[PDB]
């Protein structure tokens, strides 16, 4: 069997792009990825993980990467399950090789309905298994969650260099909030790094409701 893993980074900080990764390996291949502790990886450094990222590929059937721009995340009521089923879909719809189970991280409460809700949305039949926090319990997952990491810091570290100081890019982030403030200061309006579904979702800085 074709077991794909998929997840998520950068679903907080309200700055920057999204990153949605999916990984496909042949269920004979699965070993591989936990003899590279792939869901260890979080405490190691940004080169190390760039060695893991390449060392992944190597025993991929196949994989995609979806670089979400801010000006596209916030196509949902509230609850940013709408936004996440949308686009886990389309990124596993883009797969060559198709999976025939598929683990899934879900950021709604209420796994089962992700889980359901995504393969209805799939232009292929699939179990899907969705769970909270998946790339700690699932090692497929672990290792599309790096892919999405290593590809979102390089994205972060490009807008540090035409920005600067950003901040973590968390509302609740002092630098962040200064960086907004400022910004639309000496322009009128936010900067095009900030995500549409936050800019119209109680942006509780130029409107002070």
């Amino acid at each position: 069997m074709k077991i794909a893993g998929i997840d998520e980074a950068g679903r907080g900080p309200v700055i920057g792009p999204m990153v949605i990764a999916a990984v496909v390996v042949d269920e004979n291949s699965l070993p591989k990825l936990e003899e590279l502790k792939v869901r260890d990886s979080k405490k190691l450094t940004p080169k190390r993980r760039e060695k893991l990222f390449n060392e992944i590929l190597g025993v991929l059937d196949d994989y995609v990467i979806l670089e979400l721009p801010p000006d596209v995340i916030g196509s949902r009521e509230g609850t940013l399950n709408e936004f996440e089923v949308e686009n886990f879909a389309k990124a596993l719809n883009s797969l060559k090789v198709k999976p025939d189970v598929i683990y899934a991280d879900a950021a709604d409460v209420d796994e089962e309905r992700f889980a359901r809700e995504l393969g209805e949305r799939l232009n292929f039949e699939a179990e899907v298994v969705a769970k909270h926090k998946a790339d700690d319990i699932f090692p497929v997952v672990s290792a599309a969650s790096i892919l999405a990491k290593v590809t979102r810091d390089r994205a972060v570290e490009k807008l540090k260099e035409e920005y600067g100081e950003i901040g973590s890019g968390y509302p609740s982030d002092p630098r962040t909030r200064a960086f907004l403030e400022n910004y639309y200061r000496e322009h009128g309006e936010f900067p095009p790094i900030v995500r549409k579904g936050w800019k119209t979702t109680q942006d509780m800085i130029n409107k002070s409701t």
